[PDB]
């Protein structure tokens, strides 16, 4: 129960202006893509990306995620056809779960699990794993890589391959790497801060 | 439909273990703070802040999120109330100091104007990721936050009048920290705890 002074680098409000207007151009360069280079990243990096979401808030301090950082070729390949297989079933051709160079699959503690075998539920899982995804893809576009957001499909299939326990579940699934040369993305518009932002004033 | 190549910057290995350990060092410095001084924001900062997290991707580009932005003294007096007496049952003065609070809202469906109701999808994950750039947002302009349980529901849903397809995600107040702003002394999980890695 100790407790530290606040060491956070404040700005004047002039300087915070041109932070959050720079950084809001970089984000609102972010897009995702779905054609990855194969082109090797040292994983020394993607820990990096993994522990800079782990920074995330969390519901009582519970970090309730797990995030299985995949480069194996071979479950990669299963991973692939699993979710080929399950998207099949109504592209459902997904070449980027085995050609991008690491798969990142975020799972979500419902509770944790202590050695006397007792349950600790965790508070307000799926808002905490979702910032921490938030502060997984500023990471990757930090790195300068791109990543493809995508549905923790097949879960069962993920649980299992991955051999995650019970007390936890996919919660997304995110290639990650560098993009391909011929990459392409839809020419879509982001809605502008009159459709997303309301405000109440004095 | 039209299709556009992709326009981004690309870093040699080296480059970006310099930039993935400078960005996990940044963001090892965020803390959330409880403490807050009223010293006045520009709204502009906070608008660009809105708009990076709108950035954010979402299941089939819905970006099912209303990022709702409170900095009159009148409500933030009354959402302080109503919080601490839910929270009562078993306190919040940051409610009121912090110059902004940013309720974000998550739509479970959107409203066409022909009145019929086009389904979302996964918004919960979708607006918890835009939550995601929103504290980075924050973090980035030198501000600091406490992301908070969007408690009431009923009450934050009704007194900011927003819709039915709306519901309330998160509540949370943002401004400068406190002059002797003290932090607790936690310290976060090692890649062993978090991080589960399949080599080859
Ligand atoms: C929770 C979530 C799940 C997603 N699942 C898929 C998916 O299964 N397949 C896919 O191609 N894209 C998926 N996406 C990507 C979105 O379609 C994409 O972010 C959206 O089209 C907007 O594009 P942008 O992120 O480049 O701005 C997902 C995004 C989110 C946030
Ligand atoms: C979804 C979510 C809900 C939270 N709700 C509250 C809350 O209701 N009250 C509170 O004091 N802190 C709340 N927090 C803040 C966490 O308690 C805090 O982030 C945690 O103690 C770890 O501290 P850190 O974020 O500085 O690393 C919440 C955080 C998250 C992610």
């Amino acid at each position: 129960p100790a407790f530290i002074p606040y060491a956070g680098a404040q700005f004047e409000p002039e300087e915070m202006l041109s932070k959050s207007a720079e950084y809001y151009q970089f984000m609102d360069h972010r897009r995702t893509v779905r054609e990855f280079s194969n082109r090797a990243i040292p994983l020394e990096v993607i820990e990096n990306i993994v522990m800079t979401a782990s920074t995330a808030p969390s519901g009582a301090h519970k970090q309730p995620w797990t995030f299985v950082v995949v480069s194996d070729p071979q479950i990669k390949a299963k991973i692939r056809q699993a979710a080929e297989k399950e998207e099949f079933e109504s592209d459902w051709h997904k070449p980027f779960l085995e050609i991008a160079p690491y798969l990142i699959v975020v799972f979500r503690k419902a509770y944790d699990v202590l050695p006397d075998g007792t349950q600790r539920k965790n508070y307000y899982v799926q808002e905490s794993v979702g910032i921490a995804c938030g502060f997984l893809l500023a990471a990757i576009h930090q790195a300068g890589l791109v990543a493809l957001t995508h549905t923790p499909s097949p879960m069962n299939f993920l649980q299992k391959i991955l051999q995650r326990p019970e007390n936890e579940r996919p919660f997304l699934l995110v290639p990650v790497g560098y993009p391909a040369e011929g990459a392409m993305v839809p020419d879509l518009q982001r809605k502008d801060k009159a459709a997303v932002m309301v405000v109440y004033h004095h």
